[PDB]
């Protein structure tokens, strides 16, 4: 229903986030998107990944899992 | 050897305008609907033209990379 422009996009991503930087569900959403494509992690990304507080962490990823279920049920229908 | 490498060769690519790899691409489509921010008109348009069953197969590999990665949390103490 809406859309962006690549420069919208751009400007959004910041250095300061591959350093690590950033919310919870924006730092899971970058590191799950590394691991999907097994991309290595920067040192600043490592260190947050043992920072981040569990229990709010662990509902963010099911929340992920939730997502790609979504897409999948999208992609069967089709 | 290279995290920021190879994000910017991507990058280059034309990720960010539908062009690359289809694991590469559902990959981005993927981090865009976790957070909700609206895709672009290039990566939109190419959401419904993939190959729907290779592109299931890759959404596959993610849930269970997903699940891997909340293994990972229970893992530590």
């Amino acid at each position: 229903n809406r859309v962006s422009t690549v420069q919208q996009l751009t400007k959004r991503f910041s250095l300061g986030m591959l350093q690590g930087r950033g919310p919870l569900k924006l730092f899971m959403a970058l590191v799950a998107f590394l691991r999907f494509l097994t991309i290595p992690p920067t040192a600043g990304i490592l260190k947050r990944w043992g920072t981040i507080k569990k229990s709010k962490a662990i509902n963010v990823l099911r929340g992920f899992r939730k997502e790609i279920g979504r897409m999948l049920n999208i992609l069967n229908r089709r």
